[PDB]
């Protein structure tokens, strides 16, 4: 497995920008998206025996300002954040814990089982927390993992997403 | 519903644009995201009651260079079109297609069922596919539509979305 990785329960903006980098986990770890894709802003806690099946929890959390990127474009005139970047964070997030044990390759998402939206950001929120709740974590062989989330804005649920589902791969070509 | 608008069965890359405006559909219907959340050229094909399920049909096309500001951030070093965003042009279409119908309201996504991914969107492919067959639209009190949606890269199907559901809502 990645022997690089710098494991830690926690890790702030910079440390993010970092795995964008590919420096957080090293030349064999998956990096998070950069820039206009990076849907986070700290994680709050990882831990490998927590969470609702003891297979790994993970809590991280976007900060909103009303002049974040996607406002302006998602719609003119009515602003909401892309429920798709919700989700996609949930992604970064499952493919961060497979990396954070010490599994090699370049994440991808391979789909989810049930999306339900029933609230929105809104450019006047303040925070965007993001729960995972791993149910399967495959770290031989093929690297693999499973899990349900959720997305708060402001301390309530407004997205759930059961059986999240994203693999790393040391070839993609 | 809603007379402004200016109904055809396909629509170039300048209708999408009038679209993000407010301008295709008027006041009263739902504007497609802009810029950097488009993630569509053209609608090349709109059939109502047609489709699968004879519930209505969507097929619209991006064109892909390596330009396209995603591959850049995602991710670097390793450029990948992010599934999310095939997933949200499929959202998109189907909430396009309620207000070509004349539904009035601002589009939001309310979830989908199963995504399957089984390929990517590489900067080196031409063309990706959307194609969307609505399952039910319901155009009165809670406008709401339900398709099956697919994706293909170069002719490949890579992403498959069951029960994709999108909701016009006047007052938000
Ligand atoms: O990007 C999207 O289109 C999803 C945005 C959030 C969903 C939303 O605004 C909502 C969904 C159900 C009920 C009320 C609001
Ligand atoms: O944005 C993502 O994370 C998903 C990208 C598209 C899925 C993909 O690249 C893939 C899926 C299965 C096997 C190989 C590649």
């Amino acid at each position: 497995s990645n022997a690089m990785v710098d494991k830690r329960e926690s890790y702030t903006k910079e440390d993010l920008e970092a795995s964008g980098r590919g420096e957080l986990f090293g030349a064999g770890g998956p990096p998070l998206p950069a820039g206009n894709m990076l849907m986070m802003d700290r994680i709050v806690k990882m831990i490998e025996d927590g969470g609702s099946h003891n297979k790994g929890y993970v809590e991280a959390e976007l900060d909103i300002n009303p002049d974040l990127w996607f406002f302006g474009c998602h719609f003119i005139g009515d602003p909401v954040m892309p429920g798709c970047l919700g989700l996609d964070a949930m992604w970064q997030l499952v493919g961060f814990y497979l990396g954070w044990l010490g599994g090699e390759g370049k994440g991808r998402a391979l789909g989810v089982g049930e999306v339900k939206f029933t609230g929105q950001v809104l450019p006047d929120a303040k925070k965007v927390t993001y729960r995972i709740n791993f149910k399967r974590v495959i770290m031989r062989k093929l690297i693999m993992g499973v899990a349900d989330g959720e997305v708060l804005v402001d301390g309530k649920v407004i997205y759930t997403a059961t059986d999240l589902k994203v693999g790393l791969f040391k070839d993609t070509n």
